[PDB]
Protein backbone atom coordinates (compact mmCIF):
# COMPACT_ATOMS: atom_id res chain seq x y z
CA UNK A 1 0.00 0.00 0.00
CA UNK A 2 0.78 3.81 -0.77
CA UNK A 3 2.79 2.38 -3.78
CA UNK A 4 1.26 1.48 -6.99
CA UNK A 5 4.09 -0.68 -7.85
CA UNK A 6 3.54 -2.64 -4.96
CA UNK A 7 -0.20 -2.47 -5.11
CA UNK A 8 -0.95 -4.14 -8.18
CA UNK A 9 1.88 -6.66 -6.97
CA UNK A 10 0.29 -7.54 -4.42
CA UNK A 11 -3.09 -8.09 -5.69
CA UNK A 12 -2.09 -9.25 -9.30
CA UNK A 13 0.02 -11.86 -8.24
CA UNK A 14 3.67 -12.23 -9.23
CA UNK A 15 3.46 -14.79 -11.54
CA UNK A 16 1.01 -12.78 -14.01
CA UNK A 17 2.77 -9.18 -12.95
CA UNK A 18 5.66 -10.64 -14.00
CA UNK A 19 3.76 -12.18 -17.42
CA UNK A 20 1.95 -8.79 -18.28
CA UNK A 21 5.43 -6.87 -16.99
CA UNK A 22 7.21 -9.08 -20.12
CA UNK A 23 4.70 -8.53 -22.43
CA UNK A 24 4.45 -5.09 -22.03
CA UNK A 25 8.44 -4.26 -22.66
CA UNK A 26 8.03 -6.74 -25.45
CA UNK A 27 5.73 -5.00 -27.42
CA UNK A 28 8.14 -1.73 -26.77
CA UNK A 29 11.28 -2.71 -27.44
CA UNK A 30 10.81 -5.53 -30.84
CA UNK A 31 14.59 -6.03 -31.36
CA UNK A 32 15.82 -7.17 -27.91
CA UNK A 33 16.98 -10.50 -27.01
CA UNK A 34 14.13 -12.62 -24.69
CA UNK A 35 16.86 -12.80 -21.88
CA UNK A 36 17.60 -8.80 -21.78
CA UNK A 37 14.02 -8.35 -20.97
CA UNK A 38 13.79 -10.46 -18.38
CA UNK A 39 16.62 -9.04 -16.48
CA UNK A 40 13.98 -5.83 -16.86
CA UNK A 41 11.05 -8.13 -16.15
CA UNK A 42 13.08 -9.32 -13.10
CA UNK A 43 14.13 -5.88 -12.01
CA UNK A 44 11.09 -4.22 -11.85
CA UNK A 45 9.50 -7.12 -9.86
CA UNK A 46 12.38 -6.76 -7.17
CA UNK A 47 11.27 -3.27 -7.24
CA UNK A 48 7.86 -4.18 -6.48
CA UNK A 49 8.57 -6.77 -3.40
CA UNK A 50 10.96 -4.19 -2.28
CA UNK A 51 8.22 -1.54 -2.17
CA UNK A 52 5.88 -4.29 -1.28
CA UNK A 53 7.62 -4.83 2.12
CA UNK A 54 8.89 -0.93 2.38
CA UNK A 55 6.08 1.28 0.82
CA UNK A 56 8.78 4.64 1.81
CA UNK A 57 11.69 3.50 -0.39
CA UNK A 58 13.47 5.00 -2.42
CA UNK A 59 11.77 5.87 -5.43
CA UNK A 60 8.88 3.59 -4.62
CA UNK A 61 6.16 6.66 -4.80
CA UNK A 62 6.80 6.53 -8.49
CA UNK A 63 4.37 5.99 -11.15
CA UNK A 64 4.23 2.31 -13.19
CA UNK A 65 4.69 5.46 -16.42
CA UNK A 66 8.49 7.21 -14.74
CA UNK A 67 8.78 3.11 -13.44
CA UNK A 68 8.16 0.70 -16.92
CA UNK A 69 9.96 4.02 -18.86
CA UNK A 70 13.27 4.38 -16.36
CA UNK A 71 13.42 0.59 -16.92
CA UNK A 72 13.00 0.74 -20.85
CA UNK A 73 16.13 3.90 -20.26
CA UNK A 74 18.55 1.45 -19.21
CA UNK A 75 18.56 -1.14 -21.74
CA UNK A 76 21.71 -2.28 -23.88
CA UNK A 77 22.26 -0.47 -27.29
CA UNK A 78 18.67 1.48 -27.55
CA UNK A 79 20.35 4.02 -29.72
CA UNK A 80 22.09 1.31 -31.91
CA UNK A 81 18.34 -0.74 -32.36
CA UNK A 82 15.96 1.60 -31.58
CA UNK A 83 17.36 5.75 -32.99
CA UNK A 84 13.55 6.60 -32.45
CA UNK A 85 12.94 5.81 -28.88
CA UNK A 86 16.42 7.24 -27.64
CA UNK A 87 15.10 10.62 -28.16
CA UNK A 88 11.86 9.59 -26.12
CA UNK A 89 13.86 9.03 -23.11
CA UNK A 90 14.93 13.04 -22.72
CA UNK A 91 11.28 13.36 -22.48
CA UNK A 92 9.81 12.93 -18.76
CA UNK A 93 6.02 11.36 -18.52
CA UNK A 94 3.66 11.29 -20.15
CA UNK A 95 5.29 13.01 -23.00
CA UNK A 96 7.57 10.23 -23.19
CA UNK A 97 5.26 7.01 -23.07
CA UNK A 98 3.35 8.94 -26.30
CA UNK A 99 6.70 9.25 -27.84
CA UNK A 100 7.50 5.16 -26.80
CA UNK A 101 3.95 4.79 -28.28
CA UNK A 102 4.62 6.41 -31.56
CA UNK A 103 7.31 4.45 -32.11
CA UNK A 104 5.55 0.79 -31.88
CA UNK A 105 5.97 -1.65 -34.95
CA UNK A 106 2.66 -3.05 -36.65
CA UNK A 107 4.62 -4.85 -39.68
CA UNK A 108 8.61 -5.54 -38.18
CA UNK A 109 8.51 -8.92 -40.50
CA UNK A 110 9.56 -11.41 -38.00
CA UNK A 111 10.10 -15.07 -39.18
CA UNK A 112 6.84 -16.85 -38.93
CA UNK A 113 6.22 -18.95 -35.72
CA UNK A 114 6.75 -22.59 -36.88
CA UNK A 115 5.61 -25.51 -34.43
CA UNK A 116 8.70 -27.64 -34.24
CA UNK A 117 6.99 -30.26 -31.87
CA UNK A 118 10.56 -32.31 -31.06
CA UNK A 119 12.24 -29.38 -29.54
CA UNK A 120 9.84 -27.29 -27.70
CA UNK A 121 8.81 -30.01 -26.06
CA UNK A 122 11.88 -30.51 -25.13
CA UNK A 123 12.88 -27.02 -24.25
CA UNK A 124 9.06 -26.95 -22.18
CA UNK A 125 10.61 -29.63 -19.95
CA UNK A 126 14.42 -28.39 -18.98
CA UNK A 127 12.44 -24.99 -18.09
CA UNK A 128 8.42 -24.66 -18.47
CA UNK A 129 8.47 -21.16 -17.05
CA UNK A 130 11.37 -20.27 -20.07
CA UNK A 131 9.45 -21.66 -22.75
CA UNK A 132 5.98 -20.52 -22.17
CA UNK A 133 7.55 -16.81 -21.15
CA UNK A 134 9.46 -17.00 -24.43
CA UNK A 135 5.99 -17.86 -26.37
CA UNK A 136 4.37 -14.23 -24.51
CA UNK A 137 7.84 -12.38 -25.94
CA UNK A 138 7.40 -13.82 -29.34
CA UNK A 139 3.16 -12.89 -30.00
CA UNK A 140 3.74 -9.74 -27.72
CA UNK A 141 6.50 -8.19 -30.40
CA UNK A 142 4.62 -9.36 -33.59
CA UNK A 143 1.66 -7.87 -32.23
CA UNK A 144 2.54 -4.59 -30.01
CA UNK A 145 -0.71 -3.85 -29.13
CA UNK A 146 -2.12 -7.63 -28.44
CA UNK A 147 -4.54 -7.57 -25.07
CA UNK A 148 -2.10 -8.32 -22.78
CA UNK A 149 -4.59 -10.16 -20.00
CA UNK A 150 -5.81 -12.10 -23.31
CA UNK A 151 -2.28 -12.94 -24.04
CA UNK A 152 -1.99 -14.25 -20.84
CA UNK A 153 -5.08 -16.36 -21.39
CA UNK A 154 -4.01 -18.00 -24.50
CA UNK A 155 0.05 -18.65 -23.42
CA UNK A 156 -1.99 -20.59 -19.96
CA UNK A 157 -3.82 -22.92 -22.93
CA UNK A 158 -0.69 -22.95 -25.29
CA UNK A 159 0.70 -24.93 -22.02
CA UNK A 160 -2.48 -26.71 -22.33
CA UNK A 161 -1.54 -28.29 -25.81
CA UNK A 162 1.86 -29.52 -24.38
CA UNK A 163 0.65 -30.97 -21.02
CA UNK A 164 -1.38 -32.80 -23.52
CA UNK A 165 0.85 -34.21 -26.55
CA UNK A 166 4.14 -33.78 -25.63
CA UNK A 167 4.54 -37.21 -23.51
CA UNK A 168 1.85 -38.50 -26.28
CA UNK A 169 3.03 -41.67 -28.93
CA UNK A 170 2.11 -38.33 -31.67
CA UNK A 171 3.85 -35.00 -31.23
CA UNK A 172 2.70 -33.16 -34.50
CA UNK A 173 -0.76 -34.80 -35.49
CA UNK A 174 -1.74 -34.21 -31.73
CA UNK A 175 -0.10 -30.54 -31.19
CA UNK A 176 0.04 -28.97 -34.95
CA UNK A 177 -3.70 -28.75 -35.42
CA UNK A 178 -4.10 -27.43 -32.29
CA UNK A 179 -0.77 -24.51 -32.53
CA UNK A 180 -2.72 -24.06 -35.61
CA UNK A 181 -5.51 -22.92 -34.11
CA UNK A 182 -4.35 -21.15 -31.24
CA UNK A 183 -2.59 -18.96 -34.76
CA UNK A 184 -6.47 -18.57 -36.49
CA UNK A 185 -7.79 -16.98 -32.72
CA UNK A 186 -4.47 -15.03 -31.93
CA UNK A 187 -4.71 -13.53 -35.51
CA UNK A 188 -8.24 -13.02 -34.65
CA UNK A 189 -8.11 -11.50 -31.14
CA UNK A 190 -5.10 -9.29 -32.28
CA UNK A 191 -7.13 -7.53 -35.03
CA UNK A 192 -10.52 -6.97 -32.83
CA UNK A 193 -7.85 -5.11 -30.05
CA UNK A 194 -5.82 -3.38 -32.58
CA UNK A 195 -9.02 -1.91 -34.14
CA UNK A 196 -9.48 -0.51 -30.45
CA UNK A 197 -6.60 0.78 -29.91
CA UNK A 198 -6.78 2.70 -33.61
CA UNK A 199 -10.35 3.85 -32.65
CA UNK A 200 -8.91 5.56 -29.86
CA UNK A 201 -5.96 6.74 -32.15
CA UNK A 202 -7.72 8.09 -34.93
CA UNK A 203 -10.70 8.60 -33.72
CA UNK A 204 -11.07 9.05 -29.83
CA UNK A 205 -12.82 7.98 -26.75
CA UNK A 206 -16.48 9.01 -28.31
CA UNK A 207 -16.01 6.75 -30.94
CA UNK A 208 -14.76 3.33 -28.91
CA UNK A 209 -18.16 4.14 -26.55
CA UNK A 210 -20.52 4.56 -29.16
CA UNK A 211 -18.84 0.73 -30.93
CA UNK A 212 -19.39 -0.39 -27.32
CA UNK A 213 -22.72 0.72 -26.41
CA UNK A 214 -23.96 -0.74 -30.01
CA UNK A 215 -22.01 -4.43 -29.35
CA UNK A 216 -22.81 -4.83 -25.57
CA UNK A 217 -26.58 -3.52 -26.33
CA UNK A 218 -26.72 -6.44 -29.00
CA UNK A 219 -25.13 -9.03 -26.56
CA UNK A 220 -26.97 -8.05 -23.37
CA UNK A 221 -30.44 -6.82 -24.38
CA UNK A 222 -32.04 -8.08 -21.01
CA UNK A 223 -29.66 -5.52 -19.01
CA UNK A 224 -31.47 -1.38 -19.35
CA UNK A 225 -29.16 1.43 -20.35
CA UNK A 226 -27.20 2.12 -16.52
CA UNK A 227 -26.11 -1.42 -16.81
CA UNK A 228 -24.83 -0.80 -20.35
CA UNK A 229 -23.66 3.07 -19.85
CA UNK A 230 -21.52 1.36 -16.50
CA UNK A 231 -20.15 -1.88 -18.32
CA UNK A 232 -19.10 0.42 -21.41
CA UNK A 233 -17.78 3.20 -19.25
CA UNK A 234 -15.14 0.59 -17.66
CA UNK A 235 -14.79 -0.97 -20.35
CA UNK A 236 -13.47 1.50 -22.26
CA UNK A 237 -10.79 2.04 -19.96
CA UNK A 238 -9.39 -1.53 -19.80
CA UNK A 239 -8.90 -0.81 -23.49
CA UNK A 240 -7.72 3.15 -23.30
CA UNK A 241 -4.98 1.63 -20.30
CA UNK A 242 -4.23 -1.72 -22.84
CA UNK A 243 -3.61 0.26 -25.69
CA UNK A 244 -1.55 2.78 -24.51
CA UNK A 245 0.61 0.27 -22.28
CA UNK A 246 -0.79 0.08 -18.80
CA UNK A 247 -1.00 -3.92 -19.14
CA UNK A 248 -1.06 -3.32 -15.00
CA UNK A 249 -4.01 -1.53 -14.83
CA UNK A 250 -5.72 -2.72 -17.61
CA UNK A 251 -5.72 -6.50 -15.95
CA UNK A 252 -6.93 -5.17 -12.68
CA UNK A 253 -9.57 -3.07 -13.94
CA UNK A 254 -10.62 -6.27 -16.64
CA UNK A 255 -10.85 -8.19 -13.39
CA UNK A 256 -13.10 -5.81 -11.73
CA UNK A 257 -14.83 -5.60 -14.45
CA UNK A 258 -15.95 -9.13 -14.58
CA UNK A 259 -16.46 -9.27 -10.89
CA UNK A 260 -19.26 -6.81 -11.13
CA UNK A 261 -20.58 -8.50 -14.60
CA UNK A 262 -20.86 -11.77 -13.02
CA UNK A 263 -22.07 -10.52 -9.12
CA UNK A 264 -25.02 -9.00 -11.09
CA UNK A 265 -25.25 -11.44 -14.22
CA UNK A 266 -29.50 -12.25 -13.81
CA UNK A 267 -29.87 -8.51 -14.60
CA UNK A 268 -27.13 -8.74 -17.03
CA UNK A 269 -28.22 -12.02 -19.05
CA UNK A 270 -28.74 -15.66 -18.46
CA UNK A 271 -26.33 -16.39 -20.98
CA UNK A 272 -23.29 -15.27 -18.31
CA UNK A 273 -23.54 -18.14 -15.80
CA UNK A 274 -21.28 -20.44 -18.04
CA UNK A 275 -18.98 -17.93 -17.58
CA UNK A 276 -19.17 -16.95 -14.37
CA UNK A 277 -18.44 -20.34 -12.71
CA UNK A 278 -14.87 -20.62 -14.33
CA UNK A 279 -11.20 -19.33 -13.15
CA UNK A 280 -10.43 -15.79 -13.72
CA UNK A 281 -8.67 -15.37 -17.13
CA UNK A 282 -11.08 -17.77 -18.55
CA UNK A 283 -14.51 -15.50 -16.94
CA UNK A 284 -12.96 -12.54 -18.44
CA UNK A 285 -12.34 -14.18 -22.62
CA UNK A 286 -15.68 -16.40 -21.79
CA UNK A 287 -17.51 -12.84 -21.24
CA UNK A 288 -15.54 -10.68 -23.91
CA UNK A 289 -16.82 -13.81 -26.67
CA UNK A 290 -20.00 -14.93 -25.08
CA UNK A 291 -23.49 -15.32 -26.97
CA UNK A 292 -26.23 -12.77 -27.48
CA UNK A 293 -28.85 -12.86 -25.00
CA UNK A 294 -32.47 -14.02 -26.35
CA UNK A 295 -34.38 -10.64 -27.43
CA UNK A 296 -36.52 -9.75 -24.56
CA UNK A 297 -40.25 -10.49 -25.02
CA UNK A 298 -41.40 -6.60 -22.89
CA UNK A 299 -39.08 -4.62 -25.99
CA UNK A 300 -40.40 -1.06 -26.21
CA UNK A 301 -41.96 0.08 -29.16
CA UNK A 302 -39.20 3.25 -30.21
CA UNK A 303 -42.05 4.86 -32.24
CA UNK A 304 -43.48 6.50 -29.31
CA UNK A 305 -39.90 8.34 -28.05
CA UNK A 306 -37.84 8.83 -31.23
CA UNK A 307 -39.95 9.59 -33.77
CA UNK A 308 -43.62 10.42 -32.56
CA UNK A 309 -42.87 12.57 -29.72
CA UNK A 310 -43.42 16.30 -29.86
CA UNK A 311 -40.34 17.34 -27.00
CA UNK A 312 -37.36 15.47 -28.88
CA UNK A 313 -35.93 19.11 -29.96
CA UNK A 314 -35.99 19.66 -26.25
CA UNK A 315 -34.42 16.23 -25.20
CA UNK A 316 -32.09 16.59 -28.18
CA UNK A 317 -30.63 19.95 -27.21
CA UNK A 318 -30.95 19.63 -23.55
CA UNK A 319 -28.49 16.70 -23.79
CA UNK A 320 -27.32 15.38 -27.26
CA UNK A 321 -24.41 12.62 -26.42
CA UNK A 322 -27.15 11.17 -23.66
CA UNK A 323 -30.22 11.12 -26.17
CA UNK A 324 -28.42 9.65 -28.83
CA UNK A 325 -27.05 7.59 -26.62
CA UNK A 326 -30.32 6.21 -25.44
CA UNK A 327 -31.52 5.83 -29.13
CA UNK A 328 -27.94 3.61 -30.10
CA UNK A 329 -28.94 1.38 -26.30
CA UNK A 330 -32.55 0.28 -28.04
CA UNK A 331 -32.10 0.62 -31.63
CA UNK A 332 -28.52 -2.20 -31.07
CA UNK A 333 -30.40 -4.24 -28.31
CA UNK A 334 -33.38 -5.18 -31.25
CA UNK A 335 -31.05 -5.34 -33.77
CA UNK A 336 -28.11 -8.37 -33.00
CA UNK A 337 -29.10 -8.92 -36.95
CA UNK A 338 -27.05 -5.96 -37.85
CA UNK A 339 -22.99 -4.65 -37.83
CA UNK A 340 -21.88 -2.84 -35.12
CA UNK A 341 -20.27 -0.48 -38.03
CA UNK A 342 -24.08 -0.22 -39.64
CA UNK A 343 -26.10 0.67 -36.42
CA UNK A 344 -23.63 3.72 -35.60
CA UNK A 345 -24.22 4.85 -39.02
CA UNK A 346 -27.90 4.57 -38.35
CA UNK A 347 -27.26 6.62 -35.11
CA UNK A 348 -25.34 9.23 -36.85
CA UNK A 349 -28.02 9.23 -39.52
CA UNK A 350 -30.51 9.30 -36.89
CA UNK A 351 -28.92 12.19 -34.94
CA UNK A 352 -28.17 14.70 -38.68
CA UNK A 353 -32.34 13.78 -38.93
CA UNK A 354 -33.06 16.71 -35.78
CA UNK A 355 -29.97 18.77 -36.19
CA UNK A 356 -31.58 19.12 -39.22
CA UNK A 357 -35.50 18.82 -38.33
CA UNK A 358 -35.02 21.14 -35.18
CA UNK A 359 -34.55 24.23 -37.16
CA UNK A 360 -37.14 23.91 -39.57
CA UNK A 361 -40.59 25.07 -38.48
CA UNK A 362 -42.59 22.23 -37.74
CA UNK A 363 -39.86 19.72 -36.49
CA UNK A 364 -42.11 16.69 -35.78
CA UNK A 365 -43.25 16.02 -39.21
CA UNK A 366 -39.83 16.80 -40.35
CA UNK A 367 -38.25 13.71 -37.94
CA UNK A 368 -42.07 11.50 -38.45
CA UNK A 369 -40.33 9.59 -40.61
CA UNK A 370 -36.82 9.81 -39.57
CA UNK A 371 -36.79 5.50 -39.22
CA UNK A 372 -37.73 5.40 -42.83
CA UNK A 373 -34.10 6.71 -43.64
CA UNK A 374 -32.47 3.95 -42.12
CA UNK A 375 -33.98 1.02 -44.75
CA UNK A 376 -31.44 1.96 -48.03
CA UNK A 377 -28.98 1.94 -44.94
CA UNK A 378 -30.24 -1.67 -44.20
CA UNK A 379 -30.04 -2.39 -47.80
CA UNK A 380 -26.64 -1.99 -49.41
CA UNK A 381 -25.10 -4.39 -46.53
CA UNK A 382 -27.12 -6.97 -46.63
CA UNK A 383 -26.38 -6.88 -50.77
CA UNK A 384 -22.70 -7.03 -50.39
CA UNK A 385 -22.97 -9.63 -48.22
CA UNK A 386 -25.68 -11.97 -50.29
CA UNK A 387 -23.42 -10.57 -53.04
CA UNK A 388 -20.20 -12.09 -51.28
CA UNK A 389 -21.06 -15.35 -50.18
CA UNK A 390 -23.19 -16.79 -53.73
CA UNK A 391 -19.42 -16.48 -54.60
CA UNK A 392 -17.37 -17.59 -51.88
CA UNK A 393 -20.15 -21.31 -51.95
CA UNK A 394 -19.26 -21.16 -55.58
CA UNK A 395 -15.53 -20.88 -55.78
CA UNK A 396 -14.13 -21.23 -52.62
CA UNK A 397 -11.75 -19.74 -50.10
CA UNK A 398 -9.26 -19.56 -53.12
CA UNK A 399 -11.05 -18.56 -56.12
CA UNK A 400 -12.99 -15.84 -53.42
CA UNK A 401 -9.33 -14.63 -52.26
CA UNK A 402 -8.45 -14.20 -55.60
CA UNK A 403 -11.52 -12.10 -56.56
CA UNK A 404 -10.77 -9.69 -53.63
CA UNK A 405 -7.11 -9.40 -54.21
CA UNK A 406 -8.26 -8.21 -57.82
CA UNK A 407 -10.64 -5.74 -55.93
CA UNK A 408 -8.72 -4.18 -54.13
CA UNK A 409 -5.72 -4.24 -56.15
CA UNK A 410 -7.66 -1.84 -58.30
CA UNK A 411 -9.09 0.49 -56.02
CA UNK A 412 -5.38 0.39 -54.64
CA UNK A 413 -2.49 -0.28 -57.24
CA UNK A 414 -0.48 1.91 -55.19
CA UNK A 415 -0.20 -0.67 -51.34
CA UNK A 416 2.79 -3.66 -51.50
CA UNK A 417 1.87 -6.88 -53.05
CA UNK A 418 2.31 -8.23 -49.54
CA UNK A 419 -0.35 -5.83 -48.28
CA UNK A 420 -2.61 -6.91 -50.89
CA UNK A 421 -2.18 -10.21 -50.89
CA UNK A 422 -2.86 -10.53 -46.72
CA UNK A 423 -6.07 -8.19 -46.74
CA UNK A 424 -7.14 -10.63 -49.97
CA UNK A 425 -6.34 -13.57 -47.88
CA UNK A 426 -7.92 -11.81 -44.46
CA UNK A 427 -11.17 -10.73 -46.52
CA UNK A 428 -11.42 -14.22 -47.71
CA UNK A 429 -11.34 -16.22 -44.63
CA UNK A 430 -14.44 -14.09 -43.64
CA UNK A 431 -16.47 -16.34 -46.39
CA UNK A 432 -15.47 -19.22 -44.53
CA UNK A 433 -16.57 -17.39 -41.24
CA UNK A 434 -19.91 -16.23 -41.62
CA UNK A 435 -21.60 -17.48 -44.69
CA UNK A 436 -21.78 -21.15 -43.46
CA UNK A 437 -23.25 -19.65 -39.89
CA UNK A 438 -27.23 -19.60 -39.73
CA UNK A 439 -27.80 -16.83 -42.31
CA UNK A 440 -29.53 -14.82 -39.48
CA UNK A 441 -25.34 -14.10 -37.89
CA UNK A 442 -24.44 -13.22 -41.22
CA UNK A 443 -24.53 -10.13 -41.91
CA UNK A 444 -22.73 -9.24 -38.39
CA UNK A 445 -20.13 -11.67 -38.87
CA UNK A 446 -19.51 -10.39 -42.62
CA UNK A 447 -19.51 -6.55 -41.70
CA UNK A 448 -17.49 -7.05 -38.31
CA UNK A 449 -14.81 -8.85 -39.68
CA UNK A 450 -14.46 -6.66 -42.97
CA UNK A 451 -13.75 -4.19 -40.27
CA UNK A 452 -10.86 -5.76 -39.08
CA UNK A 453 -9.51 -6.66 -42.36
CA UNK A 454 -9.68 -2.83 -43.34
CA UNK A 455 -8.38 -1.73 -39.86
CA UNK A 456 -5.21 -3.37 -40.47
CA UNK A 457 -4.83 -2.06 -44.14
CA UNK A 458 -5.36 1.19 -42.67
CA UNK A 459 -2.43 0.31 -39.89
CA UNK A 460 -0.48 -0.22 -42.76
CA UNK A 461 -1.23 2.31 -44.39
CA UNK A 462 -0.15 5.12 -41.52
CA UNK A 463 3.14 3.33 -41.29
CA UNK A 464 3.68 3.18 -45.66
CA UNK A 465 1.62 5.69 -47.03
CA UNK A 466 0.98 5.19 -50.81
CA UNK A 467 -2.65 6.28 -51.70
CA UNK A 468 -5.04 9.19 -51.09
CA UNK A 469 -8.35 7.15 -52.07
CA UNK A 470 -7.01 5.16 -48.86
CA UNK A 471 -6.01 7.92 -46.71
CA UNK A 472 -10.27 9.72 -46.57
CA UNK A 473 -11.06 6.05 -46.28
CA UNK A 474 -9.01 5.25 -43.16
CA UNK A 475 -9.17 8.74 -41.53
CA UNK A 476 -12.53 10.13 -42.33
CA UNK A 477 -15.21 7.91 -40.75
CA UNK A 478 -15.23 5.31 -38.28
CA UNK A 479 -18.66 4.17 -39.52
CA UNK A 480 -18.48 4.90 -42.71
CA UNK A 481 -15.03 2.89 -43.68
CA UNK A 482 -16.53 -0.15 -45.24
CA UNK A 483 -19.25 1.80 -47.23
CA UNK A 484 -16.11 3.81 -48.61
CA UNK A 485 -14.02 1.43 -49.46
CA UNK A 486 -16.62 -0.91 -51.05
CA UNK A 487 -17.49 2.74 -52.66
CA UNK A 488 -13.70 2.73 -54.54
CA UNK A 489 -13.12 2.10 -58.37
CA UNK A 490 -10.16 1.98 -60.51
CA UNK A 491 -7.26 4.56 -59.91
CA UNK A 492 -7.80 5.44 -63.82
CA UNK A 493 -4.95 8.23 -62.66
CA UNK A 494 -2.71 5.54 -62.20
CA UNK A 495 -0.23 4.53 -64.51
CA UNK A 496 0.31 0.64 -65.14
CA UNK A 497 3.13 -0.77 -63.46
CA UNK A 498 5.87 -1.32 -66.02
CA UNK A 499 6.27 -4.66 -67.15
CA UNK A 500 9.08 -7.09 -65.32
CA UNK A 501 9.21 -10.64 -66.74
CA UNK A 502 10.99 -11.86 -63.45
CA UNK A 503 8.01 -10.74 -61.15
CA UNK A 504 5.77 -13.16 -62.76
CA UNK A 505 8.85 -16.03 -63.48
CA UNK A 506 7.87 -19.04 -61.13
CA UNK A 507 11.06 -22.02 -60.39
CA UNK A 508 11.33 -25.03 -59.29
CA UNK A 509 11.46 -23.62 -55.49
CA UNK A 510 8.04 -23.60 -54.54
CA UNK A 511 7.73 -26.75 -55.79
CA UNK A 512 8.82 -27.64 -52.18
CA UNK A 513 6.38 -25.08 -50.23
CA UNK A 514 3.15 -25.93 -48.12
CA UNK A 515 -0.30 -25.56 -50.08
CA UNK A 516 -0.78 -21.97 -48.38
CA UNK A 517 2.95 -20.64 -49.26
CA UNK A 518 2.67 -21.55 -52.61
CA UNK A 519 -0.71 -19.84 -52.90
CA UNK A 520 0.54 -16.56 -51.72
CA UNK A 521 3.05 -16.88 -54.20
CA UNK A 522 0.51 -17.37 -57.20
CA UNK A 523 -1.44 -14.62 -55.84
CA UNK A 524 1.22 -12.16 -55.50
CA UNK A 525 1.50 -12.91 -59.15
CA UNK A 526 -2.12 -12.07 -59.60
CA UNK A 527 -2.01 -8.72 -57.66
CA UNK A 528 1.16 -7.86 -59.88
CA UNK A 529 -1.02 -8.32 -62.91
CA UNK A 530 -4.04 -6.40 -62.01
CA UNK A 531 -1.11 -3.50 -61.54
CA UNK A 532 0.81 -3.94 -65.14
CA UNK A 533 -3.22 -4.39 -66.87
CA UNK A 534 -5.10 -2.45 -64.45
CA UNK A 535 -8.21 -2.31 -67.44
CA UNK A 536 -8.21 -6.11 -67.21
CA UNK A 537 -11.43 -7.82 -66.42
CA UNK A 538 -11.47 -10.12 -63.50
CA UNK A 539 -12.34 -12.59 -65.97
CA UNK A 540 -9.48 -12.11 -67.42
CA UNK A 541 -7.27 -12.42 -64.89
CA UNK A 542 -8.96 -15.88 -63.40
CA UNK A 543 -8.17 -17.23 -66.55
CA UNK A 544 -4.61 -16.10 -66.84
CA UNK A 545 -3.87 -17.53 -62.99
CA UNK A 546 -5.51 -20.71 -63.69
CA UNK A 547 -2.67 -20.96 -66.96
CA UNK A 548 -0.18 -20.24 -63.84
CA UNK A 549 -1.55 -22.56 -61.47
CA UNK A 550 -1.38 -25.46 -64.67
CA UNK A 551 2.17 -23.99 -65.71
CA UNK A 552 3.49 -24.75 -61.57
CA UNK A 553 1.20 -28.18 -60.66
CA UNK A 554 3.07 -29.58 -64.07
CA UNK A 555 6.54 -28.83 -64.03
CA UNK A 556 6.05 -29.54 -60.27
CA UNK A 557 5.32 -33.15 -61.29
CA UNK A 558 8.15 -33.39 -64.05
CA UNK A 559 11.37 -35.40 -64.03
CA UNK A 560 13.16 -32.22 -64.46
CA UNK A 561 11.25 -29.41 -62.88
CA UNK A 562 14.19 -27.11 -63.15
CA UNK A 563 13.74 -27.47 -67.48
CA UNK A 564 10.53 -27.00 -67.31
CA UNK A 565 9.77 -23.89 -65.57
CA UNK A 566 12.79 -22.78 -68.03
CA UNK A 567 10.91 -23.73 -71.37
CA UNK A 568 7.27 -22.83 -70.24
CA UNK A 569 7.47 -19.98 -67.79
CA UNK A 570 8.88 -18.14 -70.99
CA UNK A 571 5.91 -18.68 -73.06
CA UNK A 572 3.60 -18.33 -70.07
CA UNK A 573 4.79 -14.73 -69.26
CA UNK A 574 4.39 -13.24 -72.72
CA UNK A 575 1.18 -14.77 -73.69
CA UNK A 576 -0.17 -13.35 -70.53
CA UNK A 577 0.28 -9.66 -71.83
CA UNK A 578 -1.62 -10.51 -74.43
CA UNK A 579 -4.64 -12.12 -72.37
CA UNK A 580 -4.82 -9.30 -70.23
CA UNK A 581 -5.93 -6.18 -73.20
CO1 LIG B 1 -5.86 -3.47 -5.54
CO1 LIG C 1 -3.78 7.52 -27.09
CO1 LIG D 1 -1.12 5.78 -18.38
CO1 LIG E 1 -36.36 -2.78 -36.77
CO1 LIG F 1 3.46 -8.95 -44.00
Amino acid sequence: HKSEIAHRFNDLGEKHFKGLVLVAFSQYLQQCPFEDHVKLVNEVTEFAKKCAADESAENCDKSLHTLFGDKLCTVATLRATYGELADCCEKQEPERNECFLTHKDDHPNLPKLKPEPDAQCAAFQEDPDKFLGKYLYEVARRHPYFYGPELLFHAEEYKADFTECCPADDKLACLIPKLDALKERILLSSAKERLKCSSFQNFGERAVKAWSVARLSQKFPKADFAEVSKIVTDLTKVHKECCHGDLLECADDRADLAKYICEHQDSISGKLKACCDKPLLQKSHCIAEVKEDDLPSDLPALAADFAEDKEICKHYKDAKDVFLGTFLYEYSRRHPDYSVSLLLRIAKTYEATLEKCCAEADPPACYRTVFDQFTPLVEEPKSLVKKNCDLFEEVGEYDFQNALIVRYTKKAPQVSTPTLVEIGRTLGKVGSRCCKLPESERLPCSENHLALALNRLCVLHEKTPVSEKITKCCTDSLAERRPCFSALELDEGYVPKEFKAETFTFHADICTLPEDEKQIKKQSALAELVKHKPKATKEQLKTVLGNFSAFVAKCCGAEDKEACFAEEGPKLVASSQLALA
